[PDB]
C-alpha cells in the first residue's frame, strides 16, 4: 500500500505495518521561570518515558497553544534536547511558527505539526524543506462559514499541500490531518468523522487527533477526563477509514485499541 | 431503516435509535445447594441493576454453559423471576434446550437467546413461536472444516432461519449472531470481524458477542481482564458494520463507545 517510509533522521516508520501511535506530551511550565528549569523538563522526560513504555511511537511535544516567540523557543527548545538524548523516538514539534520549527529541528526534532497547515506562516514549510523533515499539514481557518463541510476541507488541504510542493517539500514528507476540534461545530465534527475516508483521494497518509476533545464531550456529556471510550470510538472509526497515525493522550489504552484494530482490518 | 420494533412482551425495543447493549449476567452457582439460595440470586440482581444503571437494555442470563436438564430450571429459574420483579427490563435467556427456554419465558424471561441456532434441539424454536419471543440464532457447528469461512456462516444462519420459520417464528421475532469465538480459529474470528457486514444481505437485526473472548487475548497477548480496549475495539468495528446490538461484560465502557459509534455514524 505505501511504497515509502517515513524518513525521520535516525528513525525509520513503518506506514503499512500498524497504526501508529503518537503521544502528546504535554508542557507544565514552570511558573517561577521562563525557560528550560529542573521541574518542567525532568517531568516532560518522565512523561515521555511512560509513553514509550505504553507503545508510543512518536512524542509530540507543543509550547504555546490550548504566547511569545522568544518564549516558545525557550520552553520548547530544552525539552527536546533533553527527551531526544533520553527516549529513543522521534520527536515532532507542535508549532506554527518557522522560527520555532527551525530551532526545534535543530535540537532534535523530526517531524514538524503545523495546525495552521502552512497558512500560518508559509516560511514554515521552507524550514520543512531545508530539512528534510517530514510535516503534517492540519485543517484549519479563522472562520466557519462552510458551503460544504467535506468538499471545502478536501480544498483547503489542498491548498497547505500547494505551499509545501512550492517550498520543495517532497510528496513523501507530507501528511495531513483533518484538524477535527478546529474551525468546526460539534455536528460539522461528526461529519467529517463520518466522511474521513474521502481524505485518501488526496495520496497522503493521514492523522487523526481527536483525543478527548471538546465534541466528545458534547456526544456524551461528560467532561475531558472522562473521554477514554469516546476518544477510542473515534480512533476505532479512523483506523477503519485509512487513518496511519492517531494523537492521543492515554497512549496505553489507545495502542490496544489500534493493534486490535490493526489485526481485524488485516493491517 | 427497520420498519417495526422488536416486540418483547411489556417492553419495546426500537433498532434505529441506538445500538443496544445487552449486558452479560454472570451466575455463580452456590456450591452448598442445587437451587435458589438467597447468594446467588440476590447476587445475580445485584448484578442486573448494576447494568441497568450502567446503560444495559437487555439482561442476558444464561445457568449451563463456559451441565443437567432439571438442574438448569432450578437454577436459572429464580433469577429470572427475581431479576424480572427487580429490574425493570427485557430479559433474554441463554440456553439451547427446549425445556429450559419454555420455562424461562414462564418465570418473566423475553428473548431467547440460542448458542445453537435451533440446531441443538429444533424445538426451541416451537417454543419460540409458541410464546411470540424474538429468538436469538447464533452461528455455531461442531466442526470447523470450513469451503468458505462467509459463504458458510451465511448458508449455515440460513439453515436455522428456516428451522426457525418452519415452526411460525415471524421474521420480526428473529435476530442473527455471526457466534466470533464458536467454532473459528482465531483467524477466522478476525476475518468474520472484518467481514461482518455481509449478515446484512441476510435482512434481519444482528447481534454480535465479542466480549472478552479468546481470539482478543490472542491478539493482544493479555488475560480475560485485560480485554477492554481489544473488546472495545470489537463493538465499534461492528457498529460500523452494522450492528443493532452488542453484549458485553464491561456495560459502563461499551455504552458509552457506542453512544459515541452512533453519534458518528448518524444512527
Ligand atoms: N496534528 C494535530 N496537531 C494538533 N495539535 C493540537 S492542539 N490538536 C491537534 C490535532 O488534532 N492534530
Ligand atoms: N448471542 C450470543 N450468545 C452467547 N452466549 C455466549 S456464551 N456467547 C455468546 C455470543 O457470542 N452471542
Amino acid at each position: 500500500k505505501w511504497d515509502y517510509d517515513l524518513r525521520c533522521g535516525e528513525y525509520t516508520l513503518n506506514l503499512n505495518e500498524k497504526t501508529l501511535i503518537m503521544g502528546i506530551l504535554n508542557v507544565t511550565p514552570d511558573s517561577f521561570s521562563d525557560g528550560g528549569s529542573y521541574n518542567e523538563v525532568d517531568a516532560a522526560v518522565r512523561h515521555a518515558k511512560e509513553m514509550r513504555d505504553e507503545g508510543a511511537h512518536i512524542i509530540d511535544i507543543g509550547g504555546e497553544s490550548t504566547v511569545s516567540v522568544e518564549e516558545e523557543i525557550k520552553r520548547v527548545v530544552p525539552m527536546i534536547q533533553a527527551v531526544s538524548k533520553e527516549v529513543k523516538l522521534p520527536i515532532s514539534i507542535d508549532t506554527y511558527k518557522a522560527e520555532v520549527a527551525k530551532q526545534a529541528i535543530e535540537a532534535g526534532a523530526h517531524i514538524i505539526n503545523d495546525i495552521w497547515g502552512a497558512k500560518a506562516e508559509p516560511k514554515i514549510a521552507e524550514v520543512a524543506a531545508h530539512y528534510d523533515v517530514p510535516i503534517i499539514l492540519m485543517h484549519n481557518r479563522d472562520n466557519m462559514n462552510y458551503r460544504n463541510l467535506m468538499a471545502d476541507m478536501i480544498a483547503d488541504l489542498y491548498d497547505s499541500i500547494k505551499i509545501a510542493k512550492d517550498a520543495g517539500v517532497r510528496d513523501e514528507n507530507i501528511i495531513l490531518d483533518p484538524g477535527i476540534g478546529f474551525a468546526k461545530t460539534p455536528e460539522q465534527n461528526l461529519e467529517a468523522m463520518r466522511n474521513l475516508e474521502q481524505l485518501n483521494v488526496l495520496g497522503y497518509p493521514v492523522l487523526l487527533g481527536t483525543s478527548r476533545k471538546s465534541f466528545i464531550g458534547h456526544v456524551l456529556d461528560l467532561p475531558v477526563e472522562e473521554r477514554l471510550e469516546g476518544t477510542g470510538a473515534t480512533v476505532c472509526l479512523g483506523i477503519e477509514k485509512g487513518c496511519e497515525f492517531v494523537r492521543v493522550h492515554d497512549v496505553k489504552e489507545m495502542s490496544r485499541m489500534a493493534k486490535m484494530m490493526d489485526a481485524m482490518i488485516g493491517k
